[PDB]
């Protein structure tokens, strides 16, 4: 199944302090078509994917600091720090946010920019991911 997947380009405003370990405040509404007895699972790109694990990444790399790309409120997701996939399969199409994990710290920022590459997953671990649909710069800005 070829997994269509909407991902939102959000640049907004926000702080990392804010971001108080499970506090969502990049909520990306994330349309699957398909995916009937596919999981869904989200990936970063080259700024903030080093290897196998995402982060938020200043537009300086100044600093780094992991996230999990995780649902709001619908489901429950298997969190990898590379790959973000549900051990559901079927369309998803939801509301998934940026929690920073454990609360990092927020070093005096200015702009982040973490692009989230959409797709979906067929296996568990091995990276059975297919980069599918729109890649959504999440850009985060504080202000």
């Amino acid at each position: 199944e070829e997994c269509q997947v909407r991902v939102g380009d959000l640049t907004v405003a926000k702080t990392r302090g804010q971001l108080t370990d499970a506090a969502p405040i990049g909520p990306v509404t994330v349309q699957a078509l398909g995916c009937n007895a596919r999981q869904v699972a989200l990936k970063a790109d080259t700024d903030n994917f080093e290897q196998g694990k995402f982060f938020l990444i200043s537009d300086n790399n100044r600093d780094k600091l992991y996230v999990n790309i995780r649902p709001m409120d619908n489901s429950a997701w298997t969190t990898d720090n590379g790959v973000f996939y549900k051990n559901d399969v079927g369309s998803w199409g939801g509301t998934i946010g940026i929690y920073v994990d454990g609360q990092q710290t927020n070093t005096p920022p200015g702009n982040y920019t973490l692009t989230l590459t959409g797709g979906y997953w067929a296996k568990d671990n091995k990276q059975g991911f297919t980069p599918s649909g729109t890649t959504g710069t999440t850009k985060l800005t504080v202000t």
